[PDB]
């Protein structure tokens, strides 16, 4: 059970990556090319590169070029901070090969927004948000509901589990509306396993959070994945 | 002085522009491409489509796909209501013709990101947000200083005061980092009159409010622009 | 009836087909987009700017950006020089507007490949290629069947006719293999009348004689027009 | 010294390589990506799969997805069969890492054209063609003599030599004119070993030639590279 990508290994996915991300006209600056776009959701799922990306197993992994997070803190109403982490403006360009996922996971203020750029993206997720303490929540427009998971979706071994919870399916396109996935919502999509190409997606979403804006702010935790074992690792990838 | 466009005018406008964005791999759906995209910034400006948007003359006119426009209120907490305005997730392409203008303007809730798809953008702004009513505002990484005009610039006539406060220059080209205008800012771009191609740029901002999410969301003007004349007419475009 | 484009509808017409090309990646120089690229063919097709050409109507006319037409002398033996004129390197772009057509005509010499950027294109052609004098010609591959064509294929008024010999269909895409069209062969495309966007593709074939490589290629008529109005119009298009 | 690339080095080359001619929008279809557009000139070469095609080394390989090439024989006057080899329509996509190069050589019947898609092209030629035979050959624009290659130009150890005679230089970028090659020209270029991106170039050229349009024509060597051993190469990869 590999522990780590290599040097090379790492440096190749991203760059290809990279190159794939300005074909399709996105603003991937070398600056954000670093040692941190690259991520395996846990020391499970390090067995991806015994094989390769190409190899179409189901593991969960992918790389994340962002180009925007801004907190939109100025001009805000001082009376907003306590509310302002639910704001932001993210923008991201996220890279997923055949048959890879983005781990079950859902956000408590992140609102995330999809639009295909390459290939098709299989979007699973929970059409009821969780409850996120005792206080209360504002409503609208909600999840809708969706369709049943196609069949032959191959989930990363040991990560079964963690899928269970999201019923609802969908399959976006180049071309589709923008799809909006509300926080507190699981959600979690993959690129079809017979895929000719990397899927590829722009997220433009709320702001990001990640292990300083307002002092509140200070080392915030946004991300709350389902299987443990993904948790201990997006914080970042193991290369050798 | 013309005082509308032509329905043929107007159809090859947004055609043109339309099909423009999908080769620049915009998700613009036929739904998107309607009576509102096209907007002519006030009865002083129907002159643009005297002469053709490849005049190269100076004119407040651009076309607006949006493709998203989520309030982002569902999942946040029922005490973020009175600020909930100021946050959301819009997502729109903008297409200026060589010489053409986006009116002197600001926002009080909106913060807006650029970024160019196609073209150069000559982005001008105030470096000092206004004073909107007497409530506190937050701060952080406010708007830098930026540079001078550069020579040349036509301005349309009769709006050239409009752009006085509008002091700091900006370039913006493909493949640069992604450029936050903080709202209560006096922002105003164009193509440079010499282009070759229309400017198009992505813009990721905050949720735009157009003339219900919340009840107090009920009608928001949200775009404040210098010129009164431009006010008049965002509103619609005299088509004949 | 209108008999001539005026210089705005022309430049216009031209601009945002040279602009289109960029973003579909096309190596459109300035020096490419000029008073010829722009082609109507034939005086009974100048109404195709009564309506413009978002008017989904039959008329025969395109614009053609010709980035390459290598006559490929250099280097070939001396005994070659009698048949150099039925090789030679073409690359040009085409671009034609929904309902407009490419009109029926053959090659005696070149021998043409189709690529679709954008779009889809409906090729119309003759499965025999024509007897072009007494002297005998080599076989191989020839063209082959192909389909029917579909219902409601709106022709161009009074050019009815010039579509008979042609009745093979096919119907090309994005992604498709590469469409080989042999010289002798009678053909004709167009862009279906409800498209949203101008069929756009790249046309890679021997070199293209337009009315001095060699003596004997002085000014060499190889483009053979069904239509006999098509013939006085493809030589220029009338400007104001 | 490594001497084949291994099943998971080799797919995933031309998998990324593939995707990446996608988005650049050329018909890259699965039939094309296969065991063969995967090419290493030379056992020597093998080594660029030590380190990896992002090593930024000095090494002779590179992918070619063919799309198209006719021989366009089909209406040829009988009388043309001796020079219909010098003939024909050849269209490929290419795809060089950073620092790596496409071996001198030249070609007796084919004459190229190249178009860069992404990066930039470093082409080395010699400006003089070879005189293959005692035959007699036409003339007309022939090939320029460019400029001196820049400094530091780091090429493959052992093959110093066979670049010698390419003493013209010259720079192509995407958007710049058709650059031609005549056959009997000797060429070589690569992608600047500190670029961010694979090179990736449309050669547009007359047939290609690879060990029956004509009972002639069975078998025919158009592949002439100056250092030996890439000869025994562009045959096939060693793949384990
Ligand atoms: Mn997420
Ligand atoms: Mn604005
Ligand atoms: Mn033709
Ligand atoms: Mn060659």
């Amino acid at each position: 059970a590999r522990t780590s990508v290599t040097r090379r290994e790492y440096d190749e996915w991203l760059n290809e990556a990279a190159a794939l991300g300005r074909a399709l006209r996105y603003p991937v600056r070398p600056e954000m090319v670093n040692d941190s776009a690259g991520i395996v959701f846990g020391e499970d799922q390090y067995d991806a590169f015994e094989n390769g990306l190409w190899s179409r197993e189901p593991y969960e992994a992918m790389v994340i070029f962002e180009s925007l997070n801004e907190p939109a803190v100025d001009g805000l109403p001082a009376a907003g901070a306590p509310f302002a982490e639910y704001s932001g403006l993210c923008d991201k360009l996220m890279i997923v090969h055949p048959g890879k996922f983005c781990p079950p996971h859902y956000h408590q203020r992140k609102t995330e927004s999809y639009e295909v750029v390459l290939g098709e993206m299989e979007l699973f997720y929970s059409p009821k948000p969780v409850q996120v303490g005792e206080e209360e929540v504002l409503s609208f427009t909600g999840m809708h509901e969706g369709s049943p998971w196609p069949d032959g979706v191959a989930l990363p071994i040991g990560r079964e589990e963690s899928y269970a919870a999201l019923t609802s399916y969908r399959r976006l396109r180049v071309g589709d509306p923008k799809f909006v996935m509300h926080r507190k919502h699981l959600h979690a999509f993959r690129c079809p396993a017979d895929s000719d190409v990397p899927l590829v997606v722009r997220e433009v979403s709320t702001y990001s959070h990640e292990p300083a804006p307002l002092p509140d702010w200070a080392g915030l935790h946004d991300n709350s994945f389902v299987a443990a074992a993904a948790n201990s690792g997006r914080l970042r990838t193991a290369i050798q």
